[PDB]
């Protein structure tokens, strides 16, 4: 049994964050990693993603070209020239990784780790053992399917991990789901040509985020083209002579049932949730606690039920990111081997950015949770609705809606939200302003910048 | 002589911001005009800059297409088609403002305003008088030219309102100026195609800037195709059979001066100061003081060294910025009519964006200031440099680079400077969190937004 100071498990966002600040304060860590270093995000999240949005951001202002006084281009966007670097592009980082795990003199071992039936908790990889008195589970997660069981032929479709393996653009799409990874990919098919149509279970998208949002992102989508089933699910799907036939049921409340067929199509993609990767752990040797759902239970401290093992990131369920895992992984190691016991991750106030178009960015409470936690008295918001300067000479046009939802007589700032040109960029510094405990009067003081976007947001009445 | 409560000289930015809180607060308000409403911002100031910005963006990013798998646009930019676009623009802003003063039941006296040898401060326009216990005096400036004495054929050059009357893109062009206003108009004008030659006394633009901008700058500027002639004047300027021909001199240090002649030179853009618009105000009636450059001299409050005169914005020669006029305008009505006597604006932490290619957002001190005011030993700076994911997969680059400038043991952000793809939008939530006092731990501790080049400032080290 190999002895280290660290055991992470699982190479990805959370894993290798706290590997790397681990040994920087002298611990002898090791990495176990069965697959690509990077996990879900470098290799099918965030960075192919992005790549991806840029791609159909391009594909968007295209449409405004003439009305700027240049010509208008032809044609046909060829899709695996961009899936073709953006692979490089994944494959330099994976490298780049493996690079700033050597210098740092952590090791990786390769292989999928499981626990054992020892005493002290001990895993084994291609039958060796390894221990070490802390021990971390960053695992993550991956993408969730239906049972053919419960919808026959589920299997035909693929899922977001799938959707980084397209060589080609589909001519018609179906995604299945209302969260962000299904706005997303709806966005980026639907702008970059493909026939798309997104189905939800309800009336609205994004139904976790602030009203205003959900309401303005729905038409949105719609309004670049995006076919937007509501309160429709599928029943079932079948494999026919040119595509995939899907059998859909639509039931708006005050109405009958209807039964529809969606024939034709190329890409199926379920979006409807992820789930956690903890099944093969053996976690049960050990009697690790973990949710129905297979979630790992932990404290604010990150530590799991069992003493020497902690669990970051996608694994544990909560605030899905991966500057999250990476937050709360450094936190980590700097309880276990700088020993400030007082170190872990305030899971308020996270900023989020979804890649819609225009793109999303919000932090802290929505209007409603703040009229529960402080009452409906005591919260105020601001907001305004308006087109970007960009759109003033465009047939074209996009909307910008922002909201500040202030609590108490103070008026501090509990919660933005936005949707705009721009957003993606701006959120980070209003973050830390939220952060630091910013209220209305700190906003209003800040001289603006003028002509933004941003500067709405310190010139709310 | 027709009396009101204020009397304010100038509808531009400050001028119509200030008119307009007098009037919610009670006031009865006049605001003399003797051009467009609007002022220098809207008719030939940031708002059709940014248009043309908005265009010069799209020409940039049309030589990525091919690179992200669409097809290559032919060519010709008709510069009409958007600059009559922008026009209209500008036509439906002034008939905004002018239904903002009407609404608000402000009075628009149309004319040039000048001071009386009245006893009491008193304005006569068009022959009329009018008179007020609080005048204010936002008139703003204008562009400076060089004296046909100095340089013989000066006049045969134009100023950033003349950039505004191009009904043409110029086939060769030279401005003269290191200022942000040169850098802007140089990288709109070589964007759309004009060969472009920038002219300045040193070797560096934008030289009141932290350095590690303005040697950013001056480089992005030679990278995009822009001609920096350093150490350079002109000598003198000539009409030729076709275009003008412009004698310089070149002396760079530790070498002998050198002349030289630019010939074909369609367009001269002098792009050198602004002076202020007092000449022809009869300050020197009631003996109102000013500097040799002719800006009025105000205190901290705006007060000029009159009782009931007060002077905002250009026209005082500092921090020459439309939201500055507007925040001391407005920030002035409530110290007068809602008698908040330590209302005043402070002219420190002042947030800029200059609309180069790419971006730049500054706010706070450069490294130099900071060294000055704290010391050496209590100044530590952090900064980055990178190129943004966007590029990942374009044989076209630009950098973005990033500084943050902190002081004493703390780490007080004093100062943040930093150019790139999306710095315009990026820089308002970091200036409301630096104007609120935050230190290096603040930033730290907000979680990252991933992917966005803004992330790159919270995880510096
Ligand atoms: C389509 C998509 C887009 C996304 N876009 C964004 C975005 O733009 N911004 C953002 O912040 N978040 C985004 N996310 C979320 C982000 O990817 C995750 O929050 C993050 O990857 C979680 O990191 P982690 O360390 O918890 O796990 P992961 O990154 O998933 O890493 C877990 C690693 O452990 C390995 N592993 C698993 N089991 C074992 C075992 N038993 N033995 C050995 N190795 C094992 C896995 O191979 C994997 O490499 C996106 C996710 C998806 C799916
Ligand atoms: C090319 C350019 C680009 C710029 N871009 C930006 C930018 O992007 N962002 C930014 O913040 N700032 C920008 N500025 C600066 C900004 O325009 C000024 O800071 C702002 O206009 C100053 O406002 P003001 O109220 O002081 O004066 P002005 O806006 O100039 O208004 C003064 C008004 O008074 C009127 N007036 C003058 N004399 C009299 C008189 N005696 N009687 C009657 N009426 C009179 C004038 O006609 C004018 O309308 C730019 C300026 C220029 C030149
Ligand atoms: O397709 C084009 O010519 C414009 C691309 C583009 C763009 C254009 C104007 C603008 O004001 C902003 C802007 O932002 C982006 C951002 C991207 O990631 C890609 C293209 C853009």
């Amino acid at each position: 049994v190999a002895s280290y100071d660290y055991l992470v498990i699982g190479g990805g966002s959370g894993g290798l964050a706290s590997a790397r600040r681990a040994a920087e304060l002298g611990a002898r860590a090791a990495v176990v990693e069965s697959h690509k270093l990077g996990g879900t995000c470098v290799n099918v999240g965030c960075v192919p993603k992005k790549v991806m949005w840029n791609t159909a951001v391009h594909s968007e202002f295209m449409h405004d070209h003439a009305d700027y006084g240049f010509p208008s281009c032809e044609g046909k966007f060829n899709w695996r020239v961009i899936k073709e670097k953006r692979d490089a592009y994944v494959s330099r980082l994976n490298a780049i990784y493996q690079n700033n795990l050597t210098k740092s003199h952590i090791e990786i071992i390769r292989g999928h780790a499981a626990f054992t039936s020892d005493p002290k908790p001990t895993i084994e990889v291609s039958g060796k053992k390894y221990t070490a008195p802390h021990i971390l589970i960053a695992t993550g997660g991956m993408p969730s399917t239906p049972h053919e069981s419960q919808i026959p032929g589920a299997s035909l479709g693929i899922t977001s991990d799938g959707f980084f393996q397209l060589e080609e653009l589909p001519g018609r799409s179906v995604i299945v789901g209302a969260g962000y990874i299904a706005v997303e990919m709806a966005g980026i098919l639907s702008a970059l040509g493909s026939k798309t149509s997104l189905m939800i279970r309800h009336d609205k998208v994004l139904r976790s985020f602030d009203s205003m949002i959900s309401t303005n992102c729905t038409e949105e989508l719609e309004n670049a083209g995006v076919e937007v089933l509501k309160f429709s699910q599928v029943k079932e799907v079948k494999k026919t002579l040119s595509g995939l036939e899907v059998s859909m049921v639509t039931a708006v409340p005050g109405r009958l049932p209807v039964m529809t067929m969606i024939p034709d199509v190329d890409c199926l993609l379920w979006a409807i949730g992820r789930v956690p990767n903890t099944k093969d752990l053996s976690l049960n040797k050990l009697g690790i606690q973990t949710d129905d759902k297979g979630h790992i239970i932990v404290d604010e401290f990150q530590n799991t039920n069992v003493k020497g093992i902690y669990a970051v990131g996608d694994v544990c369920g909560k605030a899905l990111l991966t500057p999250v895992a990476i937050a709360a992984g450094r936190k980590l190691a700097h309880r276990l081997f700088e020993y400030k016991e007082d170190s872990k991750l305030d899971y308020n106030n996270i900023p989020t950015v979804v890649f819609s178009h225009p793109p999303i960015g919000t932090v802290g409470l929505t209007e409603d949770e703040a009229i529960h936690k402080y009452g409906i008295e005591n919260v105020k918001t601001y907001s305004t609705s308006f087109t970007p300067m960009y759109h003033a000479v465009t047939k074209r046009k996009t909307k910008c809606v922002m909201k500040m939802v202030c609590a108490n007589k103070e008026e501090k700032v509990v919660g933005i939200h936005m949707q705009g040109l721009g957003c993606d960029e701006m959120l980070q510094g209003f973050a830390v302003a939220v952060k630091m405990g910013a209220t209305k009067a700190d906003f209003d003081n800040t001289v603006a910048i003028h002509p933004t976007s941003s500067e709405e947001l310190v010139t709310l009445r």
